[PDB]
């Protein structure tokens, strides 16, 4: 009965992108990026089941299955799969499942994560996505009149997001680690202020690339790269490297 939802993120010519969601299962973290991209056609994100509905707490593999089934409606020639944070691991496994089914995306776009992966979580995660029991109301009062998210980001949506986030933050590093080589190009966009013990893990995307793998430096840090002013430079670099010239 439960299914993930394919959500349109932009109003275009050029390749498509389907984004997989980070911990918490929402696509709303990609809206600002999607609005700044100019070299892409259709941009979608997959929204986890249960954020609308019966809540759902899927295993990592079940989440991949939900996302694959939803992306398969648009994926194939001319369409990237992409993701940030845990969304990058889901996107890698989603791409592998689409290949196994005879659907070949144009490539995989990883946003600033290596393969090896309370009120602070609210503020760190959804609080950054909204450029900000009491903390929750400041978020809902910020979202109340913000037209980019006001359609759906109710009190109930936020609660469901935070519970699913906590669940997905408990996934094992060993389970989300890529294993097999992916037969489409991988483009890795990485920020440049990680601690060195993290910075040295990005190159390992090449372990999982049967073909081309490209690294591109981007501004910001892990949490600010998807918000202004850094997101517009991220978008310009996606356009340059992956989008329509």
């Amino acid at each position: 009965d439960p299914t993930a939802k394919l959500v349109r993120l932009n109003p275009g010519d050029g390749p498509g992108i389907v984004f997989a969601p980070p911990a918490g299962g929402t696509v709303l973290g990609y809206i600002e990026l999607a609005r700044h991209l100019k070299g892409f056609g259709e941009i979608h994100g997959v929204e986890a089941p249960g954020l609308g509905e019966t809540p759902v707490y899927p295993s990592f593999e079940e989440m991949v299955q939900f996302c694959s089934d939803s992306a398969a409606g648009v994926a194939g020639d001319g369409v990237y799969i992409g993701g940030h944070a845990l969304g990058g691991h889901i996107a890698f496994y989603l791409a592998t499942m689409l290949l196994d089914r005879g659907i070949r995306p144009k490539g995989l776009i990883i946003l600033d994560t290596p393969p090896r992966l309370k009120v602070f979580i609210l503020a760190m995660g959804i609080g950054g996505m909204l450029d900000q029991e009491e903390a929750k109301q400041l978020l809902l009062d910020r979202a109340k009149n913000d037209p980019r998210v006001s359609a759906f980001l109710s009190e109930d949506y936020l609660d469901r997001f935070l519970r699913l986030q906590m669940h997905q933050l408990m996934y094992s590093r060993d389970v989300v680690l890529p294993q097999r080589k992916l037969d489409i190009p991988i483009h890795v966009f990485r920020t440049k202020n990680h601690a060195p013990e993290v910075a040295r893990l990005f190159s390992a995307w090449e372990n999982y690339a049967a073909g081309e793998v490209t690294f591109v430096d981007i501004p910001g840090d892990h949490a600010t790269m998807l918000r202004a002013p850094h997101v517009s430079e991220v978008a310009q670099l996606l356009d340059r490297h992956c989008g329509l010239p």
